[PDB]
C-alpha cells in the first residue's frame, strides 16, 4: 500500500521553469522546444514489490519499472544513459538521476488532488502539475 496515493492515470496541467531546468541539464534547443510542449499522462501502477511509471506523450512514450532503493539504467527523453535510485523519503518519491559526474533529483509528491513533480538541476527548480485524467 505503500504508493497507493500515487497510483492512477495523470495528466499535466501545469509546468513552470521547465525551459531553464532543461537547460540546467545539457538538453538541446530541438529537443528543449519539442519537449517543453508535451502534455504528457504519467501512468503510475504497482504490482507487489514493483512499482512502473509511465510517460506518454506525443514527443515520446517512457516506461520505468523498478524497486524502491534498489539502482536501475534509465534512458530519459532526451537520451541520456543514467543510473536511477527511487526511495520514498517522508512520502514523497525521490528520484535521483546519476551521469557523467552529474545528478538531477525529481520528487513526486500528493498535494491536495495534484500530483507535483519538482525537478532540481544544481540552482535551478521547476515545478510540473498533474492532476487526474
Ligand atoms: C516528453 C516529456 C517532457 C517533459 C517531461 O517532464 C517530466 C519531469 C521530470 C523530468 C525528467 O527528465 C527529463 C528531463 C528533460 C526532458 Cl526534456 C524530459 C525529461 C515529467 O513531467 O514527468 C516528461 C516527458
Amino acid at each position: 500500500h505503500m504508493c497507493d496515493a500515487f497510483v492512477g492515470t495523470w495528466k499535466l496541467v501545469s509546468s513552470e521553469n521547465f525551459d531553464d531546468y532543461m537547460k540546467e541539464v545539457g538538453v538541446g534547443f530541438a529537443t528543449r522546444k519539442v519537449a517543453g510542449m508535451a502534455k504528457p499522462n504519467m501512468i503510475i501502477s504497482v504490482n507487489g514489490d514493483v512499482i512502473t511509471i509511465k510517460s506518454e506523450s506525443t514527443f515520446k512514450n517512457t516506461e520505468i519499472s523498478f524497486i524502491l532503493g534498489q539502482e536501475f539504467d534509465e534512458v530519459t527523453a532526451d537520451d541520456r544513459k543514467v543510473k536511477s535510485t527511487i526511495t520514498l523519503d517522508g512520502g514523497v518519491l525521490v528520484h535521483v538521476q546519476k551521469w557523467d559526474g552529474k545528478s538531477t533529483t525529481i520528487k513526486r509528491k500528493r498535494e491536495d488532488d495534484k500530483l507535483v513533480v519538482e525537478c532540481v538541476m544544481k540552482g535551478v527548480t521547476s515545478t510540473r502539475v498533474y492532476e487526474r485524467a
